[PDB]
């Protein structure tokens, strides 16, 4: 699948994106990789911070729904007009297919100012399709329309600059190191799955593992961060303020509301614990764990534009909606999407940025007793 390697882009915080056409002749845009949503939605009016957008009017295969979708969230929203149109992805299969594409009109705290991406391709399940589930994700367009398989896969690369590749229709074995290892998709929605255990150094956190998944555990393209719900991030930083005790901390800094610093390259990894999550296996009793390491969730931020040291947001923080495992998690590994079998492969990455005495790794299989428990109903 080489056409697809290294097919998408980005900056470090404002996502990954791939480029993508749209109408007749075709428009190019760049669209945020987004498996934490499900409308294709891309802006269509002269936003200030857009490079670009739709132009209806120069499409010829462009059909109005005449309906309209608005999508409030935290800090703000978009609404727009859906309509069909002829969809292809350049670095992608060659094939072209009729989606639903919302035309975003009117938008609030959406679109980065200083991003160079113009909308967003939700790669998750029509039943958090926005207004409903009739509206068909684009990802069920492609496999319903082409012969493309039912799978995609992701290896998010991670760095100012971000590169990764989206395999779409299979799996590239070029991208990852040993083998695969699958978790069941618990529910077609958002890309859910269990989290049976959770180790900070090999020491279990002995939280029932119920905690871990309330009420959702999820895979996120869209989310920065490694984000746990209230009870377990708790207990997380505990045992990870605790696994760090060579240097201390502002306490704002676990919250995410101050960042931390050392002297440039000065920074100590290594009093950093890493950590293990057990996720649900194919089999009864069976479960594989993922391990990340501190240089997966201490991510350096460039703009400290008052600064002149190695300063990191510390990249776990809290949620009321459940865990959710972002590009954090992501980047150590490749991502296999498998919607055909419902279950999500993990493996090491071939890019991981990896030390000396530490390495990402899957490793299975364990086991691990009641994992039907975990689940959250
Ligand atoms: C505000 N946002 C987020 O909080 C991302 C985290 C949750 N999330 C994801 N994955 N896709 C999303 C789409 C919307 Cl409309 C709102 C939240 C989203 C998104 C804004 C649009 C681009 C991705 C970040």
């Amino acid at each position: 699948f080489v056409e697809m390697v290294d097919n998408l882009r980005g900056k470090s915080g404002q996502g990954y994106y791939v480029e993508m056409t749209v109408g007749s002749p075709p428009q190019t845009l760049n669209i945020l990789v987004d498996t934490g949503s499900s409308n294709f939605a891309v802006g269509a009016a002269p936003h200030p911070f857009l490079h670009r957008y739709y132009q209806r009017q120069l499409s010829s295969t462009y059909r109005d729904l005449r309906k309209g979708v608005y999508v409030p969230y935290t800090q703000g929203k978009w609404e727009g007009e859906l309509g069909t149109d002829l969809v292809s992805i350049p670095h992608g299969p060659n094939v072209t297919v009729r989606a639903n594409i919302a035309a975003i009109t009117e938008s609030d705290k959406f679109f980065i100012n200083g991003s160079n991406w113009e909308g967003i391709l939700g790669l998750a399940y029509a039943e958090i399709a926005r207004p409903d589930d009739s509206l068909e994700p684009f990802f069920d367009s492609l496999v319903k329309q082409t012969h493309v398989p039912n799978l995609f896969s992701l290896q998010l690369c991670g760095a100012a600059s971000v590169g990764g590749s989206m395999i779409i229709g299979g799996i590239d074995h070029s991208l990852y190191t040993g083998s695969l290892w699958y978790t069941p998709i618990r529910r077609e929605w958002y890309y859910e799955v269990i989290i049976v255990r959770v180790e900070i150094n090999g020491q279990d956190l002995k939280m029932d593992c119920k905690e871990y998944n309330y009420d959702k555990s999820i895979v996120d393209s869209g989310t920065t961060n490694l984000r746990l719900p209230k009870k377990v991030f708790e207990a997380a930083v505990k045992s990870i303020k605790a696994a760090s005790s060579t240097e201390k901390f502002p306490d704002g800094f676990w919250l995410g509301e101050q960042l931390v610093c050392w002297q440039a390259g000065t920074t100590p990894w290594n009093i950093f614990p890493v950590i293990s999550l057990y996720l649900m296996g194919e089999v009864t009793n069976q479960s594989f764990r993922i391990t990340i390491l501190p240089q997966q969730y201490l991510r350096p931020v460039e703009d400290v534009a008052t600064s002149q040291d190695d300063c990191y947001k510390f990249a776990i923080s809290q949620s009321s909606t459940g865990t959710v495992m972002g590009a954090v998690i992501m980047e150590g590994f490749y991502v296999v999407f498998d919607r055909a079998r419902k279950r999500i492969g993990f493996a090491v990455s071939a890019c991981h940025v990896h030390d000396e005495f530490r390495t990402a790794a899957v490793e299975g299989p364990f086991v691990t007793l009641d994992m039907e428990d975990c689940g959250y109903n």
